Protein backbone atom coordinates (compact mmCIF):
# COMPACT_ATOMS: atom_id res chain seq x y z
CA UNK A 1 0.00 0.00 0.00
CA UNK A 2 3.56 11.05 1.06
CA UNK A 3 1.30 8.00 0.83
CA UNK A 4 -0.10 7.22 4.29
CA UNK A 5 -2.32 4.20 3.58
CA UNK A 6 -0.57 2.04 6.21
CA UNK A 7 -1.07 4.47 9.10
CA UNK A 8 -4.61 5.09 7.84
CA UNK A 9 -5.36 1.35 8.07
CA UNK A 10 -4.14 1.38 11.68
CA UNK A 11 -6.41 4.32 12.46
CA UNK A 12 -9.40 2.58 10.85
CA UNK A 13 -8.69 -0.58 12.84
CA UNK A 14 -8.63 1.50 16.02
CA UNK A 15 -12.10 2.81 15.17
CA UNK A 16 -13.35 -0.77 14.77
CA UNK A 17 -12.07 -1.66 18.24
CA UNK A 18 -13.45 1.52 19.86
CA UNK A 19 -16.97 1.32 18.40
CA UNK A 20 -17.66 -2.07 20.10
CA UNK A 21 -15.76 -1.63 23.36
CA UNK A 22 -15.28 -4.50 25.84
CA UNK A 23 -12.90 -4.87 28.88
CA UNK A 24 -9.69 -6.03 27.13
CA UNK A 25 -10.19 -3.72 24.20
CA UNK A 26 -10.47 -0.73 26.53
CA UNK A 27 -7.02 -1.46 27.99
CA UNK A 28 -5.51 -2.00 24.53
CA UNK A 29 -7.05 1.23 23.18
CA UNK A 30 -5.59 3.28 26.02
CA UNK A 31 -2.11 1.88 25.21
CA UNK A 32 -2.43 2.44 21.46
CA UNK A 33 -3.43 6.05 22.11
CA UNK A 34 -0.62 6.67 24.61
CA UNK A 35 2.03 5.09 22.34
CA UNK A 36 0.69 6.44 19.03
CA UNK A 37 3.95 8.25 18.24
CA UNK A 38 6.04 5.12 18.77
CA UNK A 39 3.65 2.99 16.69
CA UNK A 40 3.48 5.64 13.94
CA UNK A 41 7.28 5.82 13.76
CA UNK A 42 7.56 2.04 13.41
CA UNK A 43 4.99 2.13 10.60
CA UNK A 44 6.77 5.03 8.89
CA UNK A 45 10.25 3.57 9.22
CA UNK A 46 9.19 0.30 7.60
CA UNK A 47 7.15 2.25 5.01
CA UNK A 48 9.58 4.86 3.68
CA UNK A 49 13.06 3.69 4.73
CA UNK A 50 13.27 -0.11 4.81
CA UNK A 51 12.12 -0.97 1.22
CA UNK A 52 14.94 1.02 -0.44
CA UNK A 53 18.11 -0.18 1.34
CA UNK A 54 18.77 -3.18 -0.97
CA UNK A 55 16.95 -6.11 -2.57
CA UNK A 56 16.95 -8.08 0.72
CA UNK A 57 14.94 -5.36 2.46
CA UNK A 58 12.77 -4.87 -0.63
CA UNK A 59 11.89 -8.58 -0.70
CA UNK A 60 10.90 -8.35 2.98
CA UNK A 61 7.70 -6.52 1.94
CA UNK A 62 6.45 -9.43 -0.20
CA UNK A 63 5.16 -12.88 0.74
CA UNK A 64 3.45 -15.17 -1.78
CA UNK A 65 1.68 -17.72 0.46
CA UNK A 66 1.56 -20.31 -2.33
CA UNK A 67 5.29 -20.12 -3.15
CA UNK A 68 7.53 -18.58 -0.46
CA UNK A 69 7.98 -21.93 1.31
CA UNK A 70 11.55 -22.38 2.53
CA UNK A 71 13.55 -19.45 3.85
CA UNK A 72 16.69 -18.90 1.81
CA UNK A 73 19.32 -17.31 4.14
CA UNK A 74 19.54 -13.53 3.84
CA UNK A 75 16.20 -13.44 1.94
CA UNK A 76 13.52 -12.97 4.62
CA UNK A 77 10.01 -12.41 3.27
CA UNK A 78 7.18 -10.45 4.89
CA UNK A 79 5.87 -13.43 6.87
CA UNK A 80 9.28 -14.07 8.45
CA UNK A 81 10.03 -10.39 9.03
CA UNK A 82 6.54 -9.53 10.25
CA UNK A 83 6.58 -12.43 12.69
CA UNK A 84 10.03 -11.43 13.98
CA UNK A 85 8.96 -7.94 14.94
CA UNK A 86 5.60 -9.05 16.29
CA UNK A 87 7.19 -11.67 18.52
CA UNK A 88 9.95 -9.35 19.72
CA UNK A 89 7.40 -6.65 20.53
CA UNK A 90 5.43 -9.13 22.68
CA UNK A 91 8.63 -10.15 24.50
CA UNK A 92 9.69 -6.52 25.04
CA UNK A 93 6.22 -5.59 26.31
CA UNK A 94 6.24 -8.47 28.81
CA UNK A 95 9.68 -7.32 30.01
CA UNK A 96 8.45 -3.76 30.46
CA UNK A 97 10.28 -2.17 27.53
CA UNK A 98 7.21 -0.40 26.33
CA UNK A 99 8.73 2.22 24.09
CA UNK A 100 10.57 -0.42 22.08
CA UNK A 101 7.62 -2.76 22.18
CA UNK A 102 5.24 -0.31 20.64
CA UNK A 103 7.77 0.81 18.03
CA UNK A 104 8.24 -2.82 16.97
CA UNK A 105 4.46 -3.23 16.98
CA UNK A 106 4.43 -0.44 14.39
CA UNK A 107 6.99 -2.36 12.32
CA UNK A 108 4.88 -5.53 12.53
CA UNK A 109 1.77 -3.57 11.50
CA UNK A 110 3.54 -2.44 8.32
CA UNK A 111 4.49 -5.97 7.23
CA UNK A 112 1.07 -7.39 8.13
CA UNK A 113 -0.76 -4.66 6.17
CA UNK A 114 1.69 -4.81 3.28
CA UNK A 115 0.66 -8.36 2.43
CA UNK A 116 -2.98 -7.36 2.55
CA UNK A 117 -2.21 -5.68 -0.82
CA UNK A 118 -2.75 -8.30 -3.59
CA UNK A 119 0.40 -7.39 -5.52
CA UNK A 120 2.49 -8.01 -2.39
CA UNK A 121 0.98 -11.48 -2.03
CA UNK A 122 1.79 -12.46 -5.64
CA UNK A 123 5.31 -11.15 -6.44
CA UNK A 124 4.00 -8.21 -8.47
CA UNK A 125 6.70 -5.55 -8.03
CA UNK A 126 7.31 -2.13 -9.60
CA UNK A 127 9.28 -3.84 -12.43
CA UNK A 128 6.69 -6.55 -13.10
CA UNK A 129 4.87 -6.08 -16.38
CA UNK A 130 3.59 -3.50 -16.99
CA UNK A 131 6.41 -1.63 -15.23
CA UNK A 132 5.14 1.19 -13.03
CA UNK A 133 1.62 -0.18 -12.49
CA UNK A 134 2.49 -1.22 -8.94
CA UNK A 135 3.39 2.34 -7.87
CA UNK A 136 0.64 3.95 -9.94
CA UNK A 137 -1.91 1.67 -8.22
CA UNK A 138 -0.65 2.37 -4.70
CA UNK A 139 -0.56 6.12 -5.32
CA UNK A 140 -4.13 5.92 -6.63
CA UNK A 141 -5.32 3.95 -3.59
CA UNK A 142 -3.90 6.68 -1.34
CA UNK A 143 -6.08 9.29 -3.06
CA UNK A 144 -9.29 7.26 -2.75
CA UNK A 145 -8.94 5.33 0.54
CA UNK A 146 -10.94 8.02 2.38
CA UNK A 147 -14.09 6.68 0.67
CA UNK A 148 -13.66 3.35 2.51
CA UNK A 149 -13.31 4.33 6.13
CA UNK A 150 -14.44 1.99 8.90
CA UNK A 151 -18.21 1.47 9.08
CA UNK A 152 -20.53 0.43 11.90
CA UNK A 153 -21.13 -3.07 10.48
CA UNK A 154 -17.44 -4.07 10.60
CA UNK A 155 -15.89 -6.46 13.10
CA UNK A 156 -12.41 -7.47 14.11
CA UNK A 157 -11.57 -10.54 12.02
CA UNK A 158 -9.50 -13.24 13.69
CA UNK A 159 -7.66 -16.30 12.48
CA UNK A 160 -7.65 -19.61 14.34
CA UNK A 161 -4.07 -19.86 15.58
CA UNK A 162 -1.87 -18.81 18.50
CA UNK A 163 1.03 -18.29 16.06
CA UNK A 164 1.33 -14.93 14.26
CA UNK A 165 3.02 -16.65 11.28
CA UNK A 166 -0.42 -18.10 10.47
CA UNK A 167 -2.10 -14.71 10.78
CA UNK A 168 0.39 -13.38 8.21
CA UNK A 169 -0.24 -16.41 5.96
CA UNK A 170 -4.02 -16.05 6.13
CA UNK A 171 -3.98 -12.28 5.57
CA UNK A 172 -1.83 -12.79 2.45
CA UNK A 173 -4.11 -15.60 1.19
CA UNK A 174 -7.11 -13.26 1.32
CA UNK A 175 -5.17 -10.58 -0.57
CA UNK A 176 -3.95 -13.04 -3.19
CA UNK A 177 -7.55 -14.10 -3.80
CA UNK A 178 -8.24 -10.50 -4.94
CA UNK A 179 -5.23 -10.23 -7.23
CA UNK A 180 -7.25 -11.00 -10.43
CA UNK A 181 -9.48 -7.99 -9.69
CA UNK A 182 -6.42 -5.70 -9.69
CA UNK A 183 -4.03 -7.20 -12.25
CA UNK A 184 -5.83 -8.59 -15.28
CA UNK A 185 -5.81 -8.27 -19.07
CA UNK A 186 -8.22 -5.35 -18.89
CA UNK A 187 -6.39 -3.26 -16.23
CA UNK A 188 -2.96 -3.91 -17.73
CA UNK A 189 -4.04 -2.71 -21.18
CA UNK A 190 -5.81 0.30 -19.67
CA UNK A 191 -2.68 1.35 -17.74
CA UNK A 192 -0.53 1.00 -20.86
CA UNK A 193 -2.91 2.92 -23.13
CA UNK A 194 -2.98 5.73 -20.57
CA UNK A 195 -6.71 5.95 -19.89
CA UNK A 196 -8.28 5.84 -16.44
CA UNK A 197 -10.39 2.71 -16.94
CA UNK A 198 -8.11 0.76 -14.60
CA UNK A 199 -9.00 3.28 -11.87
CA UNK A 200 -12.72 2.75 -12.41
CA UNK A 201 -12.20 -1.02 -12.71
CA UNK A 202 -10.21 -1.36 -9.45
CA UNK A 203 -11.81 1.22 -7.14
CA UNK A 204 -14.56 -0.96 -5.69
CA UNK A 205 -12.35 -4.09 -5.36
CA UNK A 206 -9.76 -1.82 -3.72
CA UNK A 207 -12.39 -0.58 -1.28
CA UNK A 208 -13.38 -4.14 -0.39
CA UNK A 209 -9.70 -5.07 0.11
CA UNK A 210 -9.06 -2.03 2.32
CA UNK A 211 -12.16 -2.72 4.39
CA UNK A 212 -11.10 -6.34 4.83
CA UNK A 213 -7.55 -5.27 5.77
CA UNK A 214 -8.91 -2.86 8.40
CA UNK A 215 -10.87 -5.69 9.99
CA UNK A 216 -8.06 -8.26 9.98
CA UNK A 217 -5.72 -5.59 11.40
CA UNK A 218 -8.17 -4.94 14.23
CA UNK A 219 -8.12 -8.68 14.97
CA UNK A 220 -4.32 -8.68 14.71
CA UNK A 221 -4.08 -5.90 17.32
CA UNK A 222 -6.43 -7.79 19.64
CA UNK A 223 -4.30 -10.89 19.11
CA UNK A 224 -1.20 -8.84 19.97
CA UNK A 225 -2.92 -7.78 23.21
CA UNK A 226 -3.82 -11.40 23.99
CA UNK A 227 -0.21 -12.48 23.42
CA UNK A 228 1.09 -9.77 25.77
CA UNK A 229 -1.50 -10.81 28.41
CA UNK A 230 -0.88 -14.59 28.16
CA UNK B 1 -17.98 14.43 37.68
CA UNK B 2 -14.57 8.15 46.99
CA UNK B 3 -15.08 9.13 43.35
CA UNK B 4 -12.02 11.18 42.37
CA UNK B 5 -12.66 12.28 38.77
CA UNK B 6 -12.13 15.98 39.57
CA UNK B 7 -8.69 15.53 41.17
CA UNK B 8 -7.82 13.06 38.42
CA UNK B 9 -8.55 15.77 35.82
CA UNK B 10 -6.18 18.10 37.66
CA UNK B 11 -3.47 15.44 37.70
CA UNK B 12 -3.94 14.87 33.94
CA UNK B 13 -3.79 18.61 33.22
CA UNK B 14 -0.60 18.81 35.29
CA UNK B 15 0.93 16.09 33.09
CA UNK B 16 -0.03 18.05 29.95
CA UNK B 17 1.65 21.18 31.33
CA UNK B 18 4.71 19.26 32.51
CA UNK B 19 5.45 17.58 29.19
CA UNK B 20 5.51 20.93 27.35
CA UNK B 21 7.30 22.79 30.11
CA UNK B 22 9.57 25.71 29.42
CA UNK B 23 11.27 28.20 31.71
CA UNK B 24 8.17 30.44 31.67
CA UNK B 25 5.94 27.56 32.97
CA UNK B 26 8.57 26.06 35.26
CA UNK B 27 7.65 28.00 38.41
CA UNK B 28 3.97 27.04 38.13
CA UNK B 29 4.88 23.35 37.96
CA UNK B 30 6.84 23.64 41.21
CA UNK B 31 3.95 25.57 42.82
CA UNK B 32 1.45 22.85 41.84
CA UNK B 33 3.82 20.29 43.38
CA UNK B 34 4.40 22.27 46.57
CA UNK B 35 0.70 23.06 47.10
CA UNK B 36 -0.79 19.77 45.90
CA UNK B 37 -2.43 19.14 49.29
CA UNK B 38 -4.05 22.59 49.44
CA UNK B 39 -5.29 22.28 45.84
CA UNK B 40 -6.54 18.73 46.49
CA UNK B 41 -8.48 19.84 49.54
CA UNK B 42 -9.99 22.79 47.70
CA UNK B 43 -11.20 20.35 45.05
CA UNK B 44 -12.44 17.95 47.73
CA UNK B 45 -14.22 20.60 49.84
CA UNK B 46 -16.19 22.03 46.90
CA UNK B 47 -17.50 18.50 46.27
CA UNK B 48 -19.48 18.36 49.54
CA UNK B 49 -28.44 23.59 51.17
CA UNK B 50 -29.94 24.96 47.93
CA UNK B 51 -27.29 27.63 47.34
CA UNK B 52 -24.44 25.11 47.30
CA UNK B 53 -26.35 22.60 45.16
CA UNK B 54 -27.25 25.08 42.40
CA UNK B 55 -23.66 26.31 42.46
CA UNK B 56 -22.52 23.12 40.73
CA UNK B 57 -24.62 23.75 37.62
CA UNK B 58 -24.41 26.30 34.81
CA UNK B 59 -26.52 26.12 31.66
CA UNK B 60 -24.67 28.60 29.37
CA UNK B 61 -27.75 29.14 27.21
CA UNK B 62 -29.95 30.45 30.07
CA UNK B 63 -30.02 33.67 32.11
CA UNK B 64 -32.69 33.34 41.43
CA UNK B 65 -30.44 35.26 43.85
CA UNK B 66 -28.45 32.00 43.83
CA UNK B 67 -25.03 31.63 42.23
CA UNK B 68 -24.50 29.15 39.40
CA UNK B 69 -21.14 27.48 38.62
CA UNK B 70 -19.95 30.30 36.35
CA UNK B 71 -20.47 32.90 39.07
CA UNK B 72 -19.09 30.70 41.87
CA UNK B 73 -16.16 29.42 39.80
CA UNK B 74 -15.23 32.96 38.80
CA UNK B 75 -15.57 34.18 42.40
CA UNK B 76 -13.00 31.69 43.68
CA UNK B 77 -10.68 32.05 40.66
CA UNK B 78 -10.53 35.84 40.98
CA UNK B 79 -10.14 35.73 44.78
CA UNK B 80 -7.39 33.14 44.36
CA UNK B 81 -5.48 35.51 42.07
CA UNK B 82 -5.87 38.40 44.51
CA UNK B 83 -4.74 36.27 47.46
CA UNK B 84 -1.71 35.10 45.49
CA UNK B 85 -0.72 38.68 44.66
CA UNK B 86 -0.98 39.61 48.37
CA UNK B 87 1.32 36.72 49.33
CA UNK B 88 -1.37 34.49 50.87
CA UNK B 89 -0.25 31.39 49.01
CA UNK B 90 -1.84 28.68 51.19
CA UNK B 91 -5.21 30.39 50.68
CA UNK B 92 -4.48 31.19 47.02
CA UNK B 93 -3.93 27.55 46.11
CA UNK B 94 -6.82 26.26 48.23
CA UNK B 95 -9.20 28.61 46.39
CA UNK B 96 -7.59 27.60 43.10
CA UNK B 97 -8.69 24.07 44.00
CA UNK B 98 -12.25 25.31 44.58
CA UNK B 99 -12.16 27.10 41.20
CA UNK B 100 -10.84 23.93 39.52
CA UNK B 101 -13.78 22.03 40.94
CA UNK B 102 -16.39 24.41 39.51
CA UNK B 103 -14.63 24.64 36.12
CA UNK B 104 -14.37 20.87 35.69
CA UNK B 105 -17.95 20.34 36.91
CA UNK B 106 -19.39 22.25 33.97
CA UNK B 107 -17.21 20.20 31.66
CA UNK B 108 -19.67 17.39 32.54
CA UNK B 109 -22.61 17.62 30.08
CA UNK B 110 -25.33 17.07 32.72
CA UNK B 111 -23.97 19.96 34.79
CA UNK B 112 -24.09 22.22 31.72
CA UNK B 113 -27.76 21.42 31.08
CA UNK B 114 -29.54 21.33 34.48
CA UNK B 115 -29.59 17.52 34.59
CA UNK B 116 -29.44 16.77 38.33
CA UNK B 117 -29.72 13.69 40.51
CA UNK B 118 -33.51 14.12 40.54
CA UNK B 119 -33.93 14.88 36.85
CA UNK B 120 -35.72 12.07 35.03
CA UNK B 121 -34.77 9.30 35.16
CA UNK B 122 -33.74 9.95 38.77
CA UNK B 123 -30.46 8.31 39.64
CA UNK B 124 -29.03 8.32 36.11
CA UNK B 125 -26.82 11.32 36.99
CA UNK B 126 -25.03 9.54 39.84
CA UNK B 127 -24.97 6.20 37.98
CA UNK B 128 -23.19 7.94 35.10
CA UNK B 129 -20.66 9.76 37.28
CA UNK B 130 -19.84 6.62 39.25
CA UNK B 131 -19.35 4.80 35.95
CA UNK B 132 -17.04 7.51 34.60
CA UNK B 133 -14.97 7.17 37.77
CA UNK B 134 -14.40 3.48 37.08
CA UNK B 135 -13.26 3.96 33.45
CA UNK B 136 -11.46 7.33 33.44
CA UNK B 137 -8.09 5.56 33.80
CA UNK B 138 -8.47 4.47 30.16
CA UNK B 139 -8.39 8.15 29.05
CA UNK B 140 -5.25 9.48 30.74
CA UNK B 141 -3.17 12.31 29.27
CA UNK B 142 -1.20 11.49 26.11
CA UNK B 143 1.74 13.20 24.42
CA UNK B 144 -0.39 14.52 21.53
CA UNK B 145 -2.48 16.65 23.95
CA UNK B 146 -1.98 20.40 24.46
CA UNK B 147 -3.25 23.16 26.74
CA UNK B 148 -6.39 24.56 25.13
CA UNK B 149 -6.96 28.30 25.58
CA UNK B 150 -9.87 30.70 25.08
CA UNK B 151 -9.63 34.28 23.78
CA UNK B 152 -10.58 36.32 26.82
CA UNK B 153 -9.03 38.01 29.85
CA UNK B 154 -12.17 37.24 31.87
CA UNK B 155 -12.46 33.84 33.55
CA UNK B 156 -16.28 34.11 33.21
CA UNK B 157 -15.80 33.55 29.47
CA UNK B 158 -13.56 30.53 30.07
CA UNK B 159 -16.29 29.02 32.25
CA UNK B 160 -18.89 29.84 29.57
CA UNK B 161 -16.79 28.27 26.81
CA UNK B 162 -16.06 25.11 28.83
CA UNK B 163 -19.79 24.70 29.53
CA UNK B 164 -20.73 25.22 25.86
CA UNK B 165 -18.32 22.46 24.81
CA UNK B 166 -19.80 20.13 27.42
CA UNK B 167 -23.37 21.00 26.51
CA UNK B 168 -22.73 20.10 22.88
CA UNK B 169 -22.02 16.56 24.11
CA UNK B 170 -25.15 16.30 26.26
CA UNK B 171 -27.18 14.41 23.57
CA UNK B 172 -24.46 11.75 23.51
CA UNK B 173 -25.00 11.07 27.24
CA UNK B 174 -28.71 11.74 27.85
CA UNK B 175 -31.01 10.57 25.02
CA UNK B 176 -33.97 8.24 24.47
CA UNK B 177 -31.67 5.24 24.09
CA UNK B 178 -29.54 5.76 27.20
CA UNK B 179 -32.54 6.68 29.35
CA UNK B 180 -34.44 3.57 28.22
CA UNK B 181 -31.34 1.44 28.85
CA UNK B 182 -30.99 2.80 32.39
CA UNK B 183 -34.69 2.29 33.11
CA UNK B 184 -34.93 -1.28 31.79
CA UNK B 185 -31.85 -2.07 33.87
CA UNK B 186 -29.38 -3.37 31.29
CA UNK B 187 -25.88 -1.99 30.79
CA UNK B 188 -26.31 -0.72 27.22
CA UNK B 189 -25.99 2.91 28.32
CA UNK B 190 -22.45 2.18 29.51
CA UNK B 191 -21.45 0.90 26.07
CA UNK B 192 -23.14 3.83 24.34
CA UNK B 193 -21.51 6.49 26.52
CA UNK B 194 -17.94 5.19 26.95
CA UNK B 195 -16.50 6.75 23.78
CA UNK B 196 -18.23 10.17 24.15
CA UNK B 197 -17.14 10.08 27.81
CA UNK B 198 -13.55 9.47 26.76
CA UNK B 199 -13.66 12.39 24.33
CA UNK B 200 -15.21 14.65 26.99
CA UNK B 201 -12.53 13.71 29.56
CA UNK B 202 -9.75 14.29 27.03
CA UNK B 203 -11.14 17.70 26.11
CA UNK B 204 -11.64 18.65 29.78
CA UNK B 205 -8.03 17.74 30.71
CA UNK B 206 -6.79 20.00 27.95
CA UNK B 207 -9.04 22.97 28.73
CA UNK B 208 -8.06 22.61 32.40
CA UNK B 209 -4.37 22.78 31.52
CA UNK B 210 -5.14 26.01 29.63
CA UNK B 211 -7.13 27.25 32.64
CA UNK B 212 -4.13 26.65 34.96
CA UNK B 213 -1.74 28.41 32.56
CA UNK B 214 -4.27 31.27 32.37
CA UNK B 215 -4.45 31.47 36.17
CA UNK B 216 -0.66 31.53 36.36
CA UNK B 217 -0.42 34.44 33.90
CA UNK B 218 -2.96 36.39 35.96
CA UNK B 219 -0.97 35.82 39.17
CA UNK B 220 2.31 36.97 37.57
CA UNK B 221 1.12 39.91 35.43
FE1 LIG C 1 2.85 -0.81 1.26
FE1 LIG D 1 3.67 -1.75 -2.71
FE1 LIG E 1 -18.69 16.76 39.73
FE1 LIG F 1 -22.56 15.57 39.08
ZN1 LIG G 1 -19.65 20.13 42.01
Amino acid sequence: WDVNTHYWLFKQAEKILAKDVNHMRANLMNELKKFDKQIAQGIYDADHKNPYYDTSTFLSHFYNPDRDNTYLPGFANAKITGAKYFNQSVTDYREGKFDTAFYKLGLAIHYYTDISQPMHANNFTAISYPPGYHSAYENYVDTIKHNYQATEDMVAKRFSSDDVKDWLYENAKRAKADYPKIVNAKTKKSYLVGNSEWKKDTVEPTGARLRDSQQTLAGFLEFWSKKTNE
